[PDB]
This record gives structure tokens, sequence and C-alpha cells, in this order.
């Protein structure tokens, strides 16, 4: 039983043979590590001498490969046949320019240490292989003819990549020389062997690791679907290649890694496979990788999506490029996550400051003893007789000429539009709810909410849901791309969108709002209608939609929470790139974030998204914010988005009950004949027969509570009392606020009334800015509000009850 | 070419088996069962046993009920652990522990019944169509008591919560529906599961959550290490039992999309963390409110996650309640042999619509034609008894009784229900401090840049001038000499973001740590104090760290759990766990927790990313008696704040702002007299007014400030000679010390104007809600209390350091133009 012995030896090696693979350039862990000329048949007759020389050669040399954990025979076998054979040794040409990419590497590396204080931190000293690494990734995407590379990364190692990679000159980089490790870069790519080139551009990124993960895959899913390309392409090419960098301590404890690569296969997210490349230089700050992970390597969260991970020795720049090339190949034949683990070291200490033999000796005495990676591999290269004495001369020469070049040339940088839309725009929308395909099924609970529709947009009393509908649909119409996505949002959380309907008997989906993209003669729109459910996701999901209005300025992208209180589970992305991307690096994002919103009874969880958080974030021209009270005034608020030319997250805060409001609820006329108005006021004074001089007492709010408040008038027949709504809350609407309320003079008290909590809402900012912007209005305004609560709410609804009546009460009282 | 094609065979059933396995009770895939010589079936391979014993064996192990996966387990004696286990020909159960599983499905379909009918609103929590979950967690618990262990602590989202609080916790009706009500689904409960057929109880409790789910996730591992660090018992015991299990329940959804399910599992191994491995079980319904599993996942399993940490997964049919009971019973038999988790994925359905107003087949119609044909899990285990012969049709009969007999029992049980302190320490305890960091262990090599630190804390603790890292040490330390436990962990948090706080010291040589504040655990004559140190790094992980030491100050409310972040300005990537739990948790649901989190804040230069802890965020979610807020300008003053929260006798959290570059300035150290003789201080005004010749009677001009920039105000004052200027820092700054605070102001007569002065943007800090507040609460001291800031930003700070600079000097002019 000879050859079954074989087998077994054949299958260790293949699923075991990373851990014995010699991967660790610093050798840390110690205890790490006849029938040879009788024939076996094999899948071929080979000695089992030269089958074991090839499977210790291919699975533990300086590269250890964990495949046999995908689920997919065909990618195992994939990955078996190109990692099972005599590779064919790389030319001299190839190995002179692996060494001029190393030359250029450490030559930027020993430049920023020497000429500039304080750049410690973002040190690639002893990870410089990363360079001719990520060279070959782009060299191999411009080989399969592919359009852009798109980067993210963390800092370490930015202004090399930027000069490198990218290939930003010198008096770019240093121009004016922090900021610069956070901006976006854009350049092009030249094959030194092949005839193509390629875009490669740099993503913007706070210093919160792994943060901009997620807004990577939603820049290039954008790029790719405005080039037509991947999922939403007439070609399955993906042209667009997200390649993301990474630490070994960041990638294995930030959750953001896990939900990114929940996005990789996705229909609404996927991007045909992103190339992650872990810059492992064993260790995080002073934390030794067994305070960091519970795993083997830090890579191990990408088996979660059945990814191929390639374990790469960083002083071995030969192998790191061929892995490069690989992920790259793999990635173009699976359209899936391939991870590059990439053992390195880190040469200096973290930061100023920092003697990192104080919390890890061993490994530092370790560190203490190791060569350059650049002069490693030309070492290597004259004893495997690769080049000659004169040739190693000559590369010593074109270091220092890179080194001197840099120093040279930053010296030489020192000494030098109505929204209004037609009556037969609302009918088409209409009709197109009810212009199903041939033999479609509709559920008959659906069906009459396509027949109102339709009855709607001839007749009026048009309800919020199909007012959000009316403003995408004609977006559409006019030729803009509009991708709408969140929790349940085809069907609607509160069952009222319906934006995808479902064949009762086949589970076809038909979409009413895509026949919007094609004009009444029949020829194309150039709009699009992109409607998903997304994964249960907060974190990415925000993140991909911030991502994806930055890949694409001209599309319409909204993200909707399941109820608004979830959204701080996005707080980073809200903190890091929607609110301060703009002041911070000039990257603008028209990113439009609905979060359902309202006291209702419904708990701490389901009634806020924390209103008062947004309008704190809040600065002149950083974000739009609303909370509009009518169907006509959300449509008006959506176009205006859409088509005023700039480039400016809208924060909106949703109705839930309010959507099946008789009383919320437009006319034809408010739809053809109006536009936003960010201050309302009651149609009495402004349709009606009120008399404004009557009023004595002014209620300013906002949202639903308009509609209770405006009952209880009713009822009481309080000609005294008046109603005024604000319906962008940010930036306030000071003329329109101002020019409203002189129109009542005999006003002798104003309230600002809230559901929310005295510390929640709008009253903590507008209590503190309504007197300061307009002191003639607002001084001695006082609030009318819930108590001010730990929670957003009472867990009670009866508790609910109660105070939303004594609010109510108050007002009147 | 025979015997190595039935190896390879063999390799195919153990990796792939669970692809081809018959795990979903809806069968909703078809293709399932089609993509995946006969004179060889009788012919004995090598044990020698006939290939037809082989296949047979293999067909029943991993393509019958159980799905199997642990091939991807690096561990080959987990591998042969599992192999052996499933491998073999299982003993039938006896009637006895059918029947008993039979009257659990009973129960949580009588539970089910009776929910849906008696009360209006309650379909959302519907374990309808997954009602073997408790069988399953049922087998778990009686497993767990089997081992001999103390306590099964459960976390999951609401859908089933109270029928797991009535079977499984084993809460009566009349405590579970006291005055219905939608609280009691996020509340906690404890209770004592008795062994049915066993001699053992052990206690079994379920914690507090919100509707986010998964957020509890870490809490939950907080919690269970608290329990077990008190019980002597896992990572910082006597014992490796971790005689505490962590039941997790999870929805197949949440479970693949929320980013701190990886977070939690990734803790799972680590020193600082670990709770001996988590049993978790998926209520894997295949759906999510709307959402089919292909627009939640990119992975074929829901719990794909869990390979992460090489967790052996068993996905199992919830139509067969007795390979989902042995299935738990095999989980928890794998947590005790190798202290690591175990995922359960529990295949089953959601019976009716997500809630109110969802007709699912609007969404899914495919999916709920096949549910309208599916008869419950009770009356399908009912029936295959009866087909196996295993029960008679009078058993079948008595089942059915037992059915009606616990729908009538809570019914009639719930209608008779509605018919129905000094801080300050002596010398001696700073210079014990003081001593213990140069009480080295036999043989110890410091590292030489670690030794003037150890000789400047021997120094410090007998002469004076305490810097703020030596002063935290003095207050942990006494605490631990006091018989406190104290927990400190966070980024980098041994050694200290800044090089400043070197709590553990790593021998030059050995790379051994030493703990000088462990000595404090000993008494001088040799006895224990009761004290404990545990600091740890943590994982580079916000949102499961914090969530952990939240947990761990609920498992134990006595214990000191400090929380550091590298820098304020990351603790956003917690938000969830401030928002739900640390800041609203006590009003929510009674839960109390005294959990500190320390914030490095102050405007350097550093970016808008190493700046701001948002002080203006956690003002803004503060509410009276939620949290004590504050940002000491002292080493003493922070000495004494955390010595009232370690001894105040009250579980509240403490959310600090603490220094940086302040931390090596020279004007803030404190004299050992400000440690012995004096208390917290939550109002401070400049010691020239207190201890010197100043005259309060002089000042016109009243700056109020809190943090670092009151050395540069008060360096300002002295460079000038400003007796018209005086600086009142406000200390704590929520709740706000109002008494304190006027009778501060009451001592300068002569103040024409007022300002409070900070470095953060006008529309952060402490101003957006002192601005509001301080006129308000004091309209005597405080009306017309101006501004002095950088302008309102939409960022922490500007990304120049230049421009920091500037900013920074033009507020110092402004307060003295
Ligand atoms: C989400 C979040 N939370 C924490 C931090 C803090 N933080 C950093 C700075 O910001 C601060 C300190 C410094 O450099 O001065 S660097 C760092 C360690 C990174 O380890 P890694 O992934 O192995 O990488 P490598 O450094 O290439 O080895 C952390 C943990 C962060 N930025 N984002
Ligand atoms: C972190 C976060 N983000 C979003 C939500 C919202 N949200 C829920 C309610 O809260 C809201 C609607 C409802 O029930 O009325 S339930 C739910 C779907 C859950 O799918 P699952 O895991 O498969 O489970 P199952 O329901 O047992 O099948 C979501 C996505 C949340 N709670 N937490
Ligand atoms: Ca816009
Ligand atoms: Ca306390
Ligand atoms: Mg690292
Ligand atoms: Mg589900």
């Amino acid at each position: 039983d000879k050859n079954a012995r074989v087998i077994e030896l054949i299958a260790a090696y293949r699923n075991r043979g990373h851990l014995m693979a010699d991967i660790d350039p610093l050798r840390l862990d110690n205890t790490r590590f006849w029938d040879l000329d009788r024939e076996f048949k094999v899948d071929q007759r080979k000695k089992l001498r030269d089958i074991l020389s090839v499977l210790r050669d291919a699975y533990c040399r300086h590269v250890g490969v964990e495949y046999t954990h995908i689920l997919e025979p065909e990618q195992q076998r994939w990955i078996q046949e190109r990692v099972e054979t005599k590779h064919d040794k790389p030319t001299v040409a190839e190995q002179k320019y692996i060494l001029s990419k190393l030359n250029a590497a450490e030559a930027f590396e020993t430049f920023l240490q020497t000429k500039y204080v304080g750049q410690k931190r973002f040190s690639l000293e002893g990870a410089e292989t990363v360079i001719p690494m990520m060279d070959a990734v782009i060299d191999q995407c411009a080989e399969h003819g592919l359009d852009e590379v798109v980067i993210a990364m963390p800092h370490r190692g930015r202004l090399n990549v930027l000069a490198n990679i990218v290939g930003k000159p010198y008096s770019q980089i240093f121009s004016e020389f922090d900021v610069k490790y956070h901006l976006g870069a854009t350049g092009t790519y030249i094959q030194m062997f092949g005839d193509n080139d390629i875009e490669v551009s740099l993503t913007a990124n706070p210093s919160h690791l792994e943060a901009v993960d997620p807004v990577l895959e939603g820049l290039v899913r954008a790029k790719q679907d405005l080039l037509d390309t991947g999922e939403e392409g007439s070609d399955n090419r993906f042209s667009v290649v997200p390649l993301m960098l990474h630490g070994d301590a960041a990638f294995a404890g930030q959750g953001v890694v896990a939900e990114t690569l929940n996005l990789a296969l996705l229909r609404g997210y996927r991007t045909g496979g992103t190339i992650h490349i872990v810059v492992n230089n064993q260790i995080g700050f002073t934390t030794a990788p067994t305070d960091s992970r519970s795993s083997e390597y830090c890579t191990d969260v990408a088996k979660m999506i059945g990814a191929p991970i390639f374990h790469v020795n960083g002083d071995d720049p030969e192998a790191c490029a061929w892995v490069a090339r690989l992920a790259v190949d793999f990635r173009q034949a699976f359209k899936k996550d391939v991870v590059i683990d990439m053992l390195c070291y880190r040469r200096r200490g973290h930061n100023e400051g920092d003697d990192p033999s104080m919390t890890q000796p061993y490994m530092y005495d370790v560190i203490d003893t190791k060569r350059g990676s650049r002069k490693a591999y030309t070492e290597a290269l004259i004893g495997r007789g690769d080049i000659s004495m004169k040739e190693a001369e000559d590369a010593l020469r074109d270091y220092q000429g890179q080194l001197e070049r840099v120093f040279n040339e930053v010296r030489e940088l020192e000494k030098h539009l109505a929204t209004a839309v037609d009556k037969a725009m609302l009918q088409r929308i209409g009709d197109a709810h009810l212009a199903l395909p041939e033999g479609f099924t509709v559920h008959p609970r659906v069906r009459p909410v396509l027949e109102k529709r339709r009855e709607m947009a001839y007749e009026g009393r048009i309800d919020w849901a199909f007012a959000e509908l009316l403003a995408l649909g004609s977006l559409i119409a006019e030729g803009k791309l509009v991708r709408l996505s969140g929790q349940d949002t085809q069907r609607g959380t509160f069952t009222q969108r319906h934006a995808v309907i479902v064949d009762r008997k086949t589970g076809e989906e038909f979409t009413p709002l895509q026949l919007l993209a094609t004009n009444p003669d029949g020829t194309p729109t150039g709009g699009k209608f992109l409607v998903y459910n997304s994964a249960l996701s907060e974190f990415a999901a925000v993140g991909f939609e911030y991502g994806y209005s930055v890949g694409n300025p001209d599309a319409m992208v909204l993200w909707e929470a399941q109820f608004g209180d979830f959204v701080n589970g996005a707080q980073s992305i809200i903190d890091e790139f929607i609110s301060s991307g703009e002041a911070k690096w000039g990257q603008l994002s028209d990113v439009v974030l609905l979060l359902p919103h309202g006291h209702e009874g419904q708990g701490p969880d389901h009634t806020s998204g924390r209103i008062e958080r947004f309008l704190q974030l809040w600065a002149e021209g950083s974000m739009t914010i609303a909370m509009p009270s009518t169907p006509a005034n959300y449509f008006h608020l959506l176009r205006r988005h859409g088509k005023d030319g700039i480039q400016r997250p809208l924060i909106v805060f949703t109705p839930k009950s309010m959507l099946r409001n008789k009383a919320a609820v437009s006319d034809i006329r408010d739809f053809t004949e109006s536009k936003f108005r960010s201050v309302l006021e009651e149609p009495m004074y402004t349709d009606g027969e009120g008399d404004r001089n009557k009023v004595t007492r002014l209620l300013l709010t906002s949202g639903k509570i308009y509609y209770e408040l405006a009952a209880r008038k009713a009822k009481e027949n309080r000609e005294d009392v008046a109603i005024v709504r604000i319906e962008q809350l940010a930036p306030l609407p000071r003329r329109r606020l101002a020019e409203t309320l002189d129109r009542y003079p005999n006003v002798k008290e104003k309230f600002w009334v809230q559901e929310e909590p005295a510390n929640q809402g709008a009253w903590p900012s507008f209590g503190l800015t309504l007197p300061e912007i307009l002191p003639d209005h607002f001084t001695g305004l006082k609030r009318i509000s819930r108590r001010a609560m730990s929670a957003p709410s009472s867990g009670s609804s009866k508790v609910h009850a109660v105070e939303q009546q004594e609010i109510l009460d108050t007002a009147f009282g």
C-alpha cells in the first residue's frame, strides 16, 4: 500500500505545507521547522523524489499557499496547476527591473528619514518589497488590458507608493511639506516590458485603519458602472481593480474588514474581486500578534469568502512579484478576492520616542542584524550568478543616483434651477407602475399600490412613498443614474416603496422606474435605476455608498437606514468621510442618508436618527440636513440635491407612521408649480382665509408633530396660535425665517416644539443659534419637548403616549 | 489504483460531505443532491473494512441531517476528536430522552401559540418554524451541568426571547407577563437549571441588550470573563475549567453582516479576553426580514466568518430535534476539550411574516409557498417517532395532551396574574507603590530606557513632583492594596501609547513580564489583600474591546474596569456600545456599569484623528445620573477622581479626557500633600489665590476653562503680570458642579466679564452644552457668558500643524486682548 502513503503525503503538502514554509524573514519561531527512486502514478508516472521536490518547492519554500478551504473544485485545480509546475526562472531584465524598484523604494526611505524630522511612523523600511509587489499587480492588470487600479492604504509607505507606483513627481509630493498622508492622487502606469498603460489612483482616507475598505469598493463599483463593465455592464471584465493595502494588526481586529469581504460577491456591491496586500511586519505598534488575533494568520478572516491566501517572504522580491501576478490572474479568472500576506518587519520604532526593544527585545535584536531587502536581493543575485560584480556595482550606483535625484529635486522645489416637473412626467411615472411585462403576475396585495400610484399621478393626494419615486423617476427620465440601497429597501421597511415587484408565480423581479430610462420615442435617456437590498451592515454599506458618490459625482446615491437609530453602527464613516472629507481632503460627495425617524412608542432603538449629532457635526457648507413634513417638499428636496451642481451630503430624517397619514399628502400643483420650501407656513395663511395678525403665540417645529399641533389648533379653533415648520435644519434658512416671522406682528411668545428629549433633537443647537443669528426674532425663545434623557426615548409605548399628549397640552396651555 | 481512490473518497466526504447533507427542512434548492466500481463495494480496504461499510459510515456521519465542517481546523488532534465522535455508530436515544425532547417542543410550541393568540403585535418575536432551538439550548445547558460547570450566560436577539425565559431560564409566567412590555425583550434575567436525568444543577442567566443585532456579542464575553475571574476559573484562575459558559444566539443575516461578530471571535483565544470557548447557535431561518441569503452574504454559509478562528461548524436540520440535541452536546464536549468556540448553524424557517403588515409572499413567494405546506417541528417529530415505532399511538396522544395542558397552563397562569467618602492615602502608601517599581524579581534585566522611569517613580513617591502617569498608577495601586480588582486594557496600554505607563516591564534578555503594581496585592505581613492587577494590550478593536470592558464591569460590579483609547478620536468605532450600553443601559434596563473610558484628548497639531475624543458628543448623551464626565488638569486630581470612582459605592460610567503632551509638562505635577491631605476637586482655582499672595478682588475678567489650555493661559498671565484676569478650571464637566462653581465665582466680586475658553471648534468641546446650560442653571453668574475658541469646523481640527499653532496663539491673544 505504498501508493496510498504517497496520496496522503501529496494531500498533506497541499493542505498543511504552508505551516512549514520559510515565510518569516526574521525566523522568530525556532519550533516552526527508500521508495524515493520508485515510480508512482499521478494525475503520468514520476519518481517519489520528483513528486516530493515539486511539493516542497510549491508549498514549503518562500510561499505558503492556503487554497484547500475553497469550496469550488475548479478554483482549487486552477491554483494546483499553476503552483505545482517547474516555474520559468525570471529573465535578467526582470530581475534587474525588480532590483531598480527596490533601489527607488529604499532611496526614498533613506531620503525621508534624513531630510525631514517626524517621519519615523511612515517608514516602509523592512517592507520595501511591497513596492515591486504592487508594481507586479498593476503591470499584470495592464497585461490583461484593464482600465484602472484604485488603491486604498493606511499611512505606512504612502509617499513611497505615490512616487514609485502612482508615479507622482517629487515636486508635487513634497510641495509645501501630514495631510499628504491622507490625500487622493491619480496617475498613469506605463508597462516597462509591455506596450500597455493603465490608470492608477489612490483614494483619500482618515487615520482610522481599515475604515476606507468599503469606501474603496464603492468608488471602484461606481467607476465600473460608468465604464459599462462588471455586474451592471455589458462585459464581465470588471476592468477597474481594487488594490487594498492593510496592516497585520488592523486586518485582524477591525470588524469593517469582515463586513467589506462580505460584500465581495453580492450583486449590489461586487467589484469582480479585490487584490489584498497585508504588510505583515508581525507587530502592531508595541503589540505582538499573540495579543492581536486568535488565529494562525492575520488573513484568516478572508477564509469567510473562500478567498485564496498567499503567505510570502518579504525578503524574496521574486516570489512576492510572482504571487502578485498569480493573484491578478486568479481575480481575472474567478472574479473573487485574493489575499497576499507579505511577511516582513518594521526596521525602526513605531514613531519618535519608541525604542522598540523596550516591549519587543527578542524581535528587535533579530531586526538589528537584518540587512535591507535591496542589499539581500543584490547579494543573492551575485551568489546565483544571475548578475556580475560590475552589474551589482551599477545597481549600487543606480541606488545612489536615485538617492541624489530625490535630494536634488526637493532642494530645487524649496528654492521655488427649477425642480418642478410637467404633469405628463408625473403621469408617465404613474403609468410605469401598470406597464407590467407580458405575463407578469403581480402579488394581489401589491396590485392596489400600483393602481393607487396611477390614480395619484393623475388626480393628486400624492403620499410620501410615491413622491420619492416621482423625484427619482423624473431624475432617471432626465438622464441621471440613481442608486438606492439599504436594508429591505426594494420593498421598503414599512412596506411602502415597492421599487422592485416580485412575480407571485416565477419570483422574477420588475422595476417600474427603470421604464423611465427610455424616452417616449424609444431612445435611452442615459439614466438608470439601480436599487438593492443591502447586507445587514451599516459601516460597510454607508462606507460603500459614500465611496460610490465619490466614484461617480453625477450619480444620485441614496443609502437608507432600516431605522435612523442603527446608523450609529456607521459612525466612523459619518465622522471621518461624510461630514468632514471635503474640508480635510477636498474630496466631495453628494451621498444621501435616509434615516427613518419619529417618536411612535417603538422604543429607544426605533425612534431616533439622532438629529442633534448630525447638527453638532455640521459646519457651514459641509452638509444639508432636512426633516420634510410633506411629500412634495421631500420630492423638491431630492430634485434640488440631484440637480444643484453641488457635491454635498444630504441627511434626511424620513417618516414611518406619517407615510400613511392622510393629512400628509400633496396636490399635483405642489410638484408642477412649486419648489423646495425650507420654511413652511400653515396653508390657512398662504392659501386659506386665516388671519396672521390674530396670532400671539408662535410654535416653531419640524416633522410629523406639525400634524398633531395643527389638529389641536383646529379642534380648539386657536386663531391666536400659528405653527411654522423648519424643513431645512442645516444650513438654517435665516432669510426665509426672518421674512416668515415678520408676517406675524402681534406675536408675544415663541416656542420651539419637538418630540425629542431636551438634550436631543434640534433644541441643543437651535436654542443656542437662533437667538444669536436672529436676535430680534428669537430672543426669549423657549423650549417645549420631552425631558432630557440618557436614551432617545422611553422603552414604554404607554409612557410615550402620555409624554406626546403632555407636549401638545403645554403648546396650547 | 483501488486503495488510493478510497482514501480520496474518505477525504471528499470529510471535506465536502456537508454540501450534500439534508440540512434544509424546506428543501429549497433542488439541484443540491445532484451536483455532488460497484464490485469494489464488497472488497475490504485497509483496521480493515468493506468499501460498502466505509461508505455507509461516511454518508451517516456527513450526509444525513448534520453538515460537519472541521477539516479547515489546523490542530490535527481537534480534527481526530471530531472524526472519532462523528464516524461511529451512535447509541439511539432512550424513549425517556425522546419523550423529554418532545415535551420541550410541546412547551416551546404551546408558548408560541399563546403569544400569537393572547396578545396583539407579537408576530415579530415568533419562534414558529424554529422551536427546535429550545430542546437544543436545553441540551447545551444540560451538557454543561453534566460537566459540573457553574453557569451558562446567554446573549440573544428578540426572536423567541420570552420562550427562552420560560423554557430555558425557567422564569414563571407571573414574572414574564407582569404589566405586559416590549422592554421585557431587552432585560437581563437569572435562574437555576435542574437536570431532568442527572443529579446536577447549573445557574442560567440572560443578559440585557439593545435592538442592535450582535452588539451584545463582546458584552457577553466581557461579562462571562468577569464571572470566571471571580470564580478563580480559566485564564486568571487556579483551574482551567472556564466553568462559566457563553451561549450566544444569532440570526443568519446579522451573523454574516455585522463586523462585531468577527471582532468578538478574534478575542476567543487572547489571554486578556478568552472565555474558554463560546457555544454559538445561529437561528438560520434563511431570511432577513424580506432579504434572501444571496443579498445578505458572499459565502455558502452565514457561519463562514467562524472559519477565521478555526472553529468547528455543524449545520443541522431544525426539523430533526434529535440531531440538534446531539450536536448541542457534542459542541459542549468540544468546548470542554479544546477551550475554543463551536458554531451550530440551525437550519429552520420563519413560519409567519417578519412583523405586522408583512405578507412574506410579496418578496419571497417561492419560499412562503413551501412554508405554507409545513407542519410544525413538534407534529413532525411526533409522527416520525410513530413511524420508527419509538412511541405508541397512546404515547403520541398523551404527547398531544401534554401540549394542550401546557397551552392551557400559560393561558390560566397569565389569567390569574391579570386578576391580581475620603480618597486621601497615607505617604507610606505612595512610598510602597514607588518602592514596588524597584522591587524587581531575582535576575530580572530592565531595559536601560525603562530603569530611569522606575527610579524617578521611587523619587516622586518620597519627594513629590508626581507626574500624571505615576498618579494614575498610585490611584490603581492603592485600590489593589485596599483589596480591589483592577482591570486595565487598551491599545498598547501595558507600556502606554505615549511611553508613559510601563504597568508591565519586559526583561531585556528573556522577554519575561514583570508587573510592579501586582506586588500591592500582598500586604507587608505576606497575606493577600484580595486585590489584583489585570493589565493587557488589547486587539486592534474598539467596538469589541469597549463592549468587553462594559460587560466585564456588569459581570463584576466590585471591579475597577478601565478601557483606554489609543487616542480619543478612535472611540467612535465603538459608538454603538457608547450609545446602546454605556450611556443608556441603566435608564433602559436598570443594568449598572462602573466602566471607565480613558480618552487621550488635546489640540497639539497632530490632525483631526489625533486631537479629539469628542467631548460634545459625551456631553450630549449625558442626562442626570447617567455618567460622570471629567477632564482633569493635575495628576493629583486625576488620582482622586479614580479613587472616588472606585470607592463611592455607585455604579456609573466615568468618561475621562486624558493628556498627551501634558503628561510631560513640568507645570502639570503634584505635591505629596495633594494625595495625602486633599480630595477630588470638581472646580480648581489658580494656586496664587489658594496658596500664594494673589488678590482675587483685582480680577475684572474671569476665564473659565478645562484641560491643558489652563497652563498656556496661566503662562500668559504670568508673562504680562495680568492681576485683572483669573483662570478657573471646570475639572468635572458632567454633572456640572453648580454649588462649587457658584461658591468659587463669588470670591471674585469685581468680575465685569466672563469667558468660556476652549481649544475645540465652536460647535465642539464643552461650549455647545455649557453655552446653553451655564446661563440657565446660574443666571446671576453666567448671564452674558461669552465664548473664546476655534471657529466652528466640520472636523475636530485642521490637518496642518502650522494652522493649529496660529489658532492656538489666536485663542491666547483673544483671552488677554
Ligand atoms: C481604527 C483605529 N484604531 C486605532 C488606531 C491607532 N493606531 C495607529 C496610529 O493612529 C496611532 C499611533 C501612532 O502611529 O502614533 S497605528 C496603530 C497600530 C497599527 O498596527 P498595524 O495594522 O499592524 O500596522 P503597522 O503600523 O504598519 O504595523 C494603531 C492601533 C487607528 N489609527 N485606527
Ligand atoms: C445592527 C442592526 N441593524 C439593523 C436592525 C434592524 N433589523 C430588525 C429590526 O430592528 C427592525 C425590523 C422589525 O423587526 O420591525 S430585524 C432585522 C433583520 C434580521 O435578520 P436576521 O439576523 O436573519 O434575523 P431573524 O429576524 O431572526 O431572521 C433587521 C435588519 C437591527 N436591529 N440591528
Ligand atoms: Ca448635489
Ligand atoms: Ca463607582
Ligand atoms: Mg503591523
Ligand atoms: Mg433570519
